[PDB]
């Protein structure tokens, strides 16, 4: 079948290597573009993701070399980035919260499962499919933290400041899954209240300092209803060991309370 190999780049996604949406010049089927001008980071990148395969994963479809720069085939993700459903100062309704946190854990849990660590959780690389099915995406700054079935601690200071675990900051060494559990407490923040909690987990931080202190009266808290509230004052721990780990998470009771309808069917009547 002639030209089945050949895409067309009609607009840009996102920047920092940069991605253009291509579509296909036959069947129109439309793909993420990631184009890398090398001129070692790109080679763990995609070496990380041809060994994942996962529905709340952004997929790979392969990559291509053409001298300098490197070309990464990713799945298009049509509802966008996780951070615009996110209503500055308000946040989303609270089921809708609920299903991208599941969503969020079934990714995370599958991840940590094959031992691997994202380390850049937040909303902007949480993408939605055309049904709203979030999708971890940008695998740039993860890695290994279990070969062989031996756990290897980190120490390379990786993310951003307003979604790192405390323990980065303030320890040489820690344990890879209770950064990325810390991260996804933070989206979760986002998410219910339209704002960040704090610019960085120190104690230099006012904000961070009056949650340690347990001042819930106080925002972004105070926008966040009693059982969600209770899942982040156990996600939200300054020590990492004391932190819920993800099997705990799933036995929360907002983590499992009946909140949202299922997608909207079409019906008739009488
Ligand atoms: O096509 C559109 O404009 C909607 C849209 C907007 C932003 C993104 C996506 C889709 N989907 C994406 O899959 C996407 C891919 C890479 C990067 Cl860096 C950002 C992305 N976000």
């Amino acid at each position: 079948v002639p030209f089945v190999e050949d895409w067309d780049l009609v607009q840009t996604l996102g920047e920092g290597g940069e991605v253009q949406l291509a579509v296909n010049r036959v069947t129109e089927e439309a793909v993420a573009v990631k184009i890398v001008d090398m001129k070692e980071n790109i080679k763990k990148e995609i070496c990380i993701n041809k060994m994942l395969n996962h529905e709340n994963v952004v997929k790979f479809y392969g990559h291509r070399r053409e001298g300098n720069i490197q070309y990464l085939f990713l799945e298009y993700c049509s509802g966008g980035e996780l951070f615009d459903r996110i209503e500055p100062d308000i946040g989303m309704p609270e089921p809708d919260a609920q299903r991208f946190f599941h969503q969020l854990m079934a990714g995370v849990v599958y991840l940590h499962g094959i031992g691997i660590t994202h380390r850049d959780i937040k909303p902007e690389n949480l993408l939605l499919d055309e049904r709203d099915n979030l999708k971890i995406s940008d695998f740039g700054l993860a890695t290994v933290f279990r070969y062989n079935n031996r756990e290897r601690l980190l120490n390379k200071m990786c993310g951003t400041l307003p979604y790192v675990a405390p323990e980065l900051l303030k320890r040489r060494e820690f344990h890879a899954e209770p950064v990325d559990v810390w991260s996804c407490g933070i989206v979760l923040t986002a998410m219910l209240a339209g704002e960040l909690p704090w610019d960085q987990p120190s104690d230099s931080c006012q904000e961070y300092s009056d949650w340690k202190e347990k001042k819930t009266y106080l925002n972004p808290w105070k926008k966040i209803d009693s059982a969600p509230l209770a899942l982040l004052h156990k996600i939200l721990v300054e020590n990492p060991s004391a932190r819920i780990t993800i099997p705990d998470i799933k036995k929360d009771r907002w983590y499992n309370k009946p909140l949202k309808k299922g997608a909207k069917r079409p019906r008739v009547t009488s």
